[PDB]
């Protein structure tokens, strides 16, 4: 059950790059992928839930639709960032790289969406919705439908092929700055270490990134996956009736419905990964 990161992306090196650039790692209720590249695209991604982004190798760029305006959001190696839900989004990634994104299973009421705007404007050239069970799948025949369409020949819409509104509001919010992750961890070791575990995020999302230093905790039987990464030192879990030892760069899933106990020691330092639909966000 315990994988280490980087040693599970050089046994799957040849998945990141074309012609399907991602593996994912875990694929039920918490989507753990791993994606390479290159690939330089112009179609958006609209969905109700939300986005972590951690650069493991190389830079990227996520384009993003923010409060009716264009914006590139340049995420470099070493660095997380957390999209908001139903933000459009657009990413571009680059030969020899490998990024992580953690997003989740849709509820069955949640919609997602694949936009291409005309030019460099907020008018839409291309549209198709659809309920998200397998992303990646899903979106190859849209995007080869887009690229045989009379809207990509022209650059013009079909007003007729548009939904009068979307299935529900695009987001408001104001994006934030990517992050160095080790940055972050090194700026607040003293809290950590005192036993204090830290939303890298905060309560205004869905997701919850948690760092945690040396101490104790009870995992309690959840209807959502917790993804465990083990960046610093070591750890004990014990789950199922097995003592597993995270050793530094292992990662553990606790599928939904399972107890653990974590024992970390000290100078140690963690993640742990939640997207909890019961959590998304008003409005
Ligand atoms: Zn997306």
């Amino acid at each position: 059950r315990r994988l280490g990161v980087r040693a599970w992306v050089k046994e799957n090196r040849g998945s990141f790059q074309p012609p399907v650039c991602n593996k994912l790692m875990h694929q039920e209720q918490l989507k753990v992928m791993f994606i390479g590249g290159p690939n330089t695209r112009k179609d958006y991604h609209i969905e109700e839930g939300e986005e972590v982004f951690y650069q493991l190798e190389g830079d990227m760029v996520l384009r993003v639709l923010e409060q009716g305006k264009h914006r590139d959001v340049v995420i470099r190696q070493g660095e997380i960032f957390l999209l908001p839900a139903r933000v459009p989004h657009s990413p571009q990634r680059f030969a020899n790289t490998v990024g992580l994104v953690v997003e989740r299973r849709r509820l069955e009421t949640e919609l997602d969406g694949l936009r291409y705007y005309v030019g460099d404007t907020m008018d839409v050239l291309f549209e198709k919705w659809f309920y998200c069970k397998d992303l990646g799948t899903q979106l190859a025949p849209i995007i080869q439908e887009f690229f045989s369409s009379e809207q990509y020949r022209t650059g013009k819409p079909i007003p007729d092929q548009l939904l009068k509104e979307p299935p529900f509001p695009l987001s408001t919010r104001s994006i934030m700055e990517p992050m160095s992750l080790d940055a972050w961890l090194d700026s607040h070791h003293r809290e950590l270490q005192a036993g204090t575990p830290l939303s890298l995020f905060g309560d205004t999302y869905e997701t919850q990134v948690i760092a945690y230093g040396q101490g104790s905790s009870e995992g309690l039987r959840q209807n959502v996956d917790v993804w465990l990464w083990q960046l610093e030192g070591s750890s004990v879990v014990t789950m199922g009736g097995r003592r597993l030892s995270l050793a530094p760069d292992d990662s553990l899933l606790v599928l939904a419905g399972t107890s653990y106990a974590w024992e970390r020691t000290q100078g140690s330092v963690a993640l742990s990964v939640t997207q909890d639909p019961a959590c998304k966000k008003p409005l």
